[PDB]
C-alpha cells in the first residue's frame, strides 16, 4: 500500500522488472564478451567491458525508478549470454547489434505500454535515458559491423587487430 | 590446446568456473539488498552497493586467471537472490554473513583441490586475493550483526536509524 | 559461540595466543636491552628501542588476527628479560640473534600446526607477515655479531664505538 | 660505583624500580582493554590502546631517570591483567578508574619517600610528569563512568554504542 | 657453520643455485634476442633487452636469499643461447615462450623441493616473486605468439612491422 | 652480404666478439664480488655492483658496434668467476685490478689489429668508449689496492670497515 504511488500502473511495474532482468542480461553478455578477446584484441575486450559497465547502470536506475514510483522490484535469474564462442571480434560485434536491436524494441514496447496507461513521467524518462541511447549504440555497433567486413573480416588477419588499435584504441 | 597452459589441472579450471559464478551471484545478493533499503536505510543501501562492486571485482579476477592460466570460462545462469523481503537492515546483514561464510567454505574447497593437484601458483592467488578479504568481510558483518542486536535491533526503531548514520555513514 | 568462527582449530587459537605472549616478551627484551645501553653506545639504544616497537606491532598483530577469526584472546604473564647484563654491544646482539631464531621456530612450529589443520589463511598470515620479517631480522643481526667480532669487539674500545656511529647511525 | 650518582638514595632507586613494572602492568591492562573491544565498541578500543601508548612512554620516562640519577634498572614479571572479561564498555571504564587510582597512590608513596630522603629532584620529576596527569587521567575516567552510568549502561543498549561515537569518537 | 642458516636444506640451498644459473641464463638468451633484431624490428630489440633486465632482477633476489637463509652462492658458466639466429621476430617469441614455460617448470619443482622439506618462507618467496610473474610472462609470450600468427606472420611482410609499432611500441 | 659493411675485417669482427665476451665475463666476475659481500662490507658490495653494471654496457655497446659496421655477433658461454672466494675486501679489490689490466691489454691488442688493418673508426671507437675509462678504472683499483693495505688490511679489523664507509660510502 504505497503512499508514493500515484498514476503507476501495475502492468508498467511488471514490464519495468523485466526490463530490469534485460539490461541485466545484456550486462552479462558484454561481460562475457570482454573476457572472450584477451588473446589478441585487447581493445575489443575493453570496449566490451565498458559497455558491460553502461547495461549495469541502465538497469540500477531502472531499479530506482521502481523505487521512486513505489513499485516493488522484482529480479528474475540472469540467463547466461545465448551468443559465444564469437570466431572473431566482428562476430562478437554482430551479436551486441543483435542484441542492442533486442533491447530497443522492448523498450519501444515499455514505451507504447506508458502510452497506453497515460504514463507521461514514465514515457519522458524511457526517452531521457534510453532511446537515443539505443539509437546511438546501435549505430555505433552498425558502424563497426560495416567498417570491419569493408576492411576485409574476417578472414583479413591484420583487419582486427588494425581496427583493435585504431577505431577502439 | 592452450601453449600456455601448464600444471592447471581440469578440475581447478571447473572448479574456477564455478567460483565465478558464485562471486557473480553474490555481487546480485548484494545489488538486491541495495535496492531494497531505499526509504529509511540509505547508508545500508550504499553499503550493499560498495559490496557488491567488489564482488563483481572478485569475479572478474577469477575470469582473469582463469584465461592467464590457459583455461576456458565457461558462464552460467546467475541465479536471483535467495534471500529477499529481508524484514530490517540486521536481518539483510544476516544474510550476507550467511552468505559470506559460505562463499569462504568455497575458497577453502578451492584451496585444498589446488593443493592436492600440486599448483602453488593457484593456491597462492587464492590466499593473496581471497582468503583475507573473505576473513575481513565475514568479521564485518559479524560486527554489524552483533552490534545491531545490542542496540536493540529489529524492535528498536532508532537502533537501525542511528547505526546507519553513525557505522555505515 | 562465535558466529564469524571458521575453519580455525583451538589448538591453532592456543597457538596463536603463545605466540602472542612470545612476541610481547621479545619486546620486553629489546627494550631492557634499549635502556642499557644508555651511556656509550646509544645508537645500540636507539635499535633496540626500534626493534621493541616492532614486536609490539607483532604482537598487536597477532592479537587482532585472534579476534579476526572469532578466538578468544588469552594473556599471560610477560617474563622479565632472561639474558641481562650484557657485558658489551656485541653480547646483546648475540643474545637478540639467539632469541629472533627462537621466535623463529616457534612461528615455523606455528605454520606447520596451521599446515597440519589445513588452515590456508592461517598459513598465508604467517609467510606474509612473519616469515620472511624473522628471516631479515636474523640476517640482520648476524651481520652484526660477525662484522663486531671482525672489528674486534668484543677487547677493542674503538671497535663498538666506531660500529655505533656508522653501522647504526 | 656511579660516578654520577648524588643524593640518590637506593630506597628511591629501589621504589622508581617498583614504579616501572607499574606502569608496564597499567600498559598491559589497557592493551587488554583495547583489544577486548574490537566488535561493537571500537572507539572504547582507540581511547584504551592510546591509553596503553601513554603508560609505556611513563615508564620508559623512569627508566630514563634511573639511568639520569645513577641508579640500576631491574626488571620484573609484567603480570598479566587483573580485571578481564569486562562484560560492559562501562566496566573496563571503572577497572581503569580503579587502576589509576591505584598508581596515583604509588606515586604520592614515592614522592613521599623522595621527599624523606631530601631529593628535591625525584620529587620535581613526580610532580611534573606524573601527579598532574594522574589528576587529569582519574577525572576523565571518573567522567567517563558517571556519564555513562546517567546515559543508561550498562542495560542501555545505545548508551555505550552513542557514547562511543561521541565521547570517545 | 651459519648462525643465522635455520630450517635451510641444503638440497634447497643447490636448487637456489641451479635456479641462479637458469634465471642468469634467460637473461643471456633475451640479451641475444634484444642484439638480434636491430635492423628492422628495433621495437622487439627493446621488448627483450628489457626482459633480459628482468630476468637479472630475477637472478639477483635468488643470490640475494641464498644469502639471507646461510646458503652459499656456487655461480656456474651462464651458457651461451641454445636457441639462435631466428627466422623472424615470431620465431624469437616461440623460443621465450618454450624458454619461460621450462623456467617456470624449474620454478614449481624448487616449489614442490620447498614443500618436501617444510620450507614454507622458501615457498613463499617462490610464490611471491616468481610464480605470478611467470604465469604472466607464459600469458604474455602467448599473446603474442598468436597475435602474429593471425596477423599473418612470419610470410607477411607487414605484419611483424606493424605489431612491432603497435603491440611492442 | 651486409650492404653496410664497409673496411671492416674478419679479424676485427671475430676480435669484437671476443671482447664481447670478455666484458661479460667481468660483469659475472663483478657480480660475484657484490653477492659476497653481504655481511660485512655492504659498500665493497654496492662498488663491485656498480662495476658490474657498466661491464654489461661495456659489452651492449660492443654489440651494438658489431651491428653498426655490418658484422654479424656470435655469443659464447660466459665462463663463472676465476677467483673466488676472497678472503677480504682487499683480495678482491686485487682481482678485480688484475681482471681491468688483462681486459686492458685485451682492448690494446684490438687496437693493434684495427690500426693493422687501417680501420680508423674502429680506432676512435676503441680510445673514445674504453682506452681512458680502463686508465681510470686500473687508477682507481689501483688506489683503493694500496690504500687497504696501508691502513691496514688485511689483517685489521677496522682498516676494511673504515674503508668501506669513508672511501666507498
Ligand atoms: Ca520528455
Ligand atoms: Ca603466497
Ligand atoms: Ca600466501
Ligand atoms: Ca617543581
Ligand atoms: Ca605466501
Ligand atoms: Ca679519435
Ligand atoms: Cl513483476
Ligand atoms: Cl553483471
Ligand atoms: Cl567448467
Ligand atoms: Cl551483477
Ligand atoms: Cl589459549
Ligand atoms: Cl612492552
Ligand atoms: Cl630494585
Ligand atoms: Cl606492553
Ligand atoms: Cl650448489
Ligand atoms: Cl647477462
Ligand atoms: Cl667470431
Ligand atoms: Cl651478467
Ligand atoms: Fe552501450
Ligand atoms: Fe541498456
Ligand atoms: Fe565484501
Ligand atoms: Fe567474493
Ligand atoms: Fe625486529
Ligand atoms: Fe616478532
Ligand atoms: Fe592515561
Ligand atoms: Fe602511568
Ligand atoms: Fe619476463
Ligand atoms: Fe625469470
Ligand atoms: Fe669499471
Ligand atoms: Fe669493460
Ligand atoms: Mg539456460
Ligand atoms: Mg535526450
Ligand atoms: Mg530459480
Ligand atoms: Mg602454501
Ligand atoms: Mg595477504
Ligand atoms: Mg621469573
Ligand atoms: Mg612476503
Ligand atoms: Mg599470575
Ligand atoms: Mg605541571
Ligand atoms: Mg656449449
Ligand atoms: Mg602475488
Ligand atoms: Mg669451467
Ligand atoms: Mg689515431
Ligand atoms: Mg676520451
Amino acid at each position: 500500500t504505497s503512499q508514493v504511488r500515484q498514476n503507476y500502473h501495475q502492468d508498467s511495474e511488471a514490464a519495468i522488472n523485466r526490463q530490469i532482468n534485460l539490461e541485466l542480461y545484456a550486462s552479462y553478455v558484454y561481460l562475457s564478451m570482454s573476457y572472450y578477446f584477451d588473446v589478441a584484441l585487447k581493445n575489443f575486450a575493453k570496449y566490451f567491458l565498458h559497455q558491460s559497465h553502461e547495461e549495469r547502470e541502465h538497469a540500477e536506475k531502472l531499479m530506482k525508478l521502481q523505487n521512486q514510483r513505489g513499485g516493488r522490484i522484482f529480479l528474475q535469474d540472469i540467463q547466461k549470454p545465448d551468443c559465444d564462442d564469437w570466431e572473431s571480434g566482428l562476430n562478437a560485434m554482430e551479436c551486441a547489434l543483435h542484441l542492442e536491436k533486442n533491447v530497443n524494441q522492448s523498450l519501444l514496447e515499455l514505451h507504447k505500454l506508458a502510452t497506453d496507461k497515460n504514463d507521461p513521467h514514465l514515457c519522458d524518462f524511457i526517452e531521457t535515458h534510453y532511446l537515443n541511447e539505443q539509437v546511438k549504440a546501435i549505430k555505433e555497433l552498425g558502424d563497426h559491423v560495416t567498417n570491419l567486413r569493408k576492411m576485409g573480416a574476417p578472414e583479413s588477419g591484420l583487419a582486427e587487430y588494425l581496427f583493435d588499435k585504431h577505431t577502439l584504441g
